[PDB]
């Protein structure tokens, strides 16, 4: 009279984590979401979120850096328990994984090369056949480039630094990427780069991704988000990482 | 040692939809939530919601128009996968079906007959035993009439146009219905009708209804709502259908 | 057939257990004005009102199972009742064993101090000192808060609230830490001995129902119910009545 329900509880990935004593977290490099610093340790907003979640669960944390384009297959094949990697909740991804409630929000922005894109002042100036746009492979930045600049030539990169180097070198007109990356890079490299428009042109809820059939793990993650949101801690961390450069000299 | 969990995933109605290639949606006629255009094809706020959801799942959409009084039994016996019908989340209904998070909010309003309700300037003027009120059978409008005008005689109709026609004919004092229907009809027929009070006297979250034991389908629907809400799409659609009459030329 | 596991999960929900019994069994503990016995001998308060409307909207009777707070989660786990509706803060350590609804209320921590021992105190830091003795209820988030915000002070955990106040009045502790509005009530009650050194609250804690795990249908029902009564304004009206007025005072005496 209770077997099915008890078996569902036992098979939760939350129970797998508790038995192992370690939360295994899949993520990828996006500055300042997650990145290796000069001491060789991972830091960033997503790292702070994952480290606190592990601590509040009473377990150790282990990070499993993964190629972003293969991060969902890695979750599905059990390379880790959870994606904490600044993943936008999306209905195509949700076919394969389940999402928590949002713990952050992001929006898409654009940074441009001063010589190639001189005089460009509007989104539509980049939606032309002769314009080359760079974005990160497998991300919502690529999807936004296709949606808002469909006539542009889109060039995808599996590495964030390789994409910005193309822009610095004058090989593409713009990089499309989540704020605050475009604004930060325009301020970092004013000799080569500029920010044509302030603000953002998408609004994207960010959630944890976990494997399906696990309502108990979802309950735990959503309850955890609600508590640290009400505490003001997510706002504090969002401001530190995305609205200051106080962490800048931790990096190589 | 994970059969129960793997079987729950396989038995989700989300997987049933994906393998069929078609989302089957139950709904009923309420202008402008869902109604036939002059070609005989369905249009409205709820139709647009269902069409986007199906498209974002990668499937076709098939509408199953249903008598509202039997729409939950139809869901339970498998006539369709989901109710996208402007349904208020309610605890009695929740005994039989599960509800998504809200994708819309509505509120109750009243439109009155000028001759029978001459002088009725307040809501309490309609809470009298000599007053007759019409409402749609099986809706929260019928419940609202029972709660806020318990002394009045309630006349129920399974057809929206039949109810407003009784009001137009001077056979009832008022129709209780979700905004914007009362305001729209008072502006459409000022010779017969008037709106004694602006604004609404209920506030009702609107949710999808699906069959129980399906946490995976619930996760998908709620994550979808969060994405299209943040995009501003639900707001745009709510404004077009419920705050303008720009769609009237599609009807007749 | 082909839906066996799913149909069994539906049938094994505690929601169905409640509907078949015809009665909702609610675990709670006595905290004024969350839940308390009035002078007619009946339970009243914010949590009682929430539980009574939930039961009525479910179509069942309600039965309250008063339980000692430190043992309330073990009592839920062993089936002494169906649900905790007892002002319980959603917390990650508790969530290891039970599941939580979305929030139906929020609380924040406060503090009530002895006038003689804590004369001149006016900030949180004044109480964070080795000589300061602080009391908090065992097993509550007041104990966690005292540990976090007053780590240097000597912490006296208790489970007899009346005895803790007796010690605060005779000056055997400097302050009592507890969820607002209770410290303010104790201060506004005994203005000669006690006072309220800090205005407002220094935590923000979402409050949720707690239920046994593996029950996504019961969670859906509880969360949908909260959404409806929150939209109606009813929860905020009940929060105001119990926690921001004393209109209920003379039901007690
Ligand atoms: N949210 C993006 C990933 C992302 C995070 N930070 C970024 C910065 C730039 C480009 C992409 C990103 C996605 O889900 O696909
Ligand atoms: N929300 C109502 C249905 C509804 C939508 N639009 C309406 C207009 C008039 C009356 C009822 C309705 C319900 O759940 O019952
Ligand atoms: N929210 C507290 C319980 C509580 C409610 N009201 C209180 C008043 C005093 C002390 C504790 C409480 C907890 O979960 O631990």
């Amino acid at each position: 009279g209770k077997e099915v329900r008890e078996k569902l509880v036992e098979e939760s990935t939350l129970e797998t984590i508790l038995k192992r004593g370690v939360l295994k977290v899949g993520m990828s490099t996006f500055v300042p979401w997650a990145m290796k610093d000069k001491e060789g340790q991972l830091i960033g907003f997503e790292i702070d979120v994952a480290k606190r979640l592990a601590r509040d669960m009473g377990v150790k944390v282990q990070f499993v850096p993964t190629k972003w384009s293969g991060i969902i297959p890695a979750l599905l094949t059990g390379k880790f328990d959870i994606i904490i990697g600044g993943m936008s909740i999306r209905p195509d991804r949700n076919l394969k994984v389940n999402f928590s409630i949002p713990y952050d929000y992001s929006g898409m922005s654009l940074v441009a090369n001063k010589k190639l894109a001189q005089g460009f002042s509007r989104l539509e100036d980049f939606n032309k056949s002769e314009v080359l746009i760079a974005a990160r492979l497998g991300t919502t930045a690529a999807k936004a480039a296709e949606k808002y600049f469909p006539r542009a030539q889109l060039k995808l990169f599996d590495d964030e630094a390789q994409a910005i180097q193309e822009l610095l070198n004058g090989r593409v007109h713009a990089v499309v990427a989540s704020a605050p990356l475009p604004a930060f890079k325009a301020l970092e490299y004013p000799e080569q780069l500029f920010l044509p428009i302030s603000g953002t042109f998408t609004k994207e809820p960010i959630g944890f991704a976990i494997r399906k059939g696990d309502p108990d793990f979802l309950n735990y993650l959503n309850s955890w988000i609600r508590v640290v949101e009400a505490e003001g801690w997510l706002r504090e961390k969002h401001h530190y990482w995305f609205e200051t450069k106080n962490w800048e000299h931790l990096l190589k």
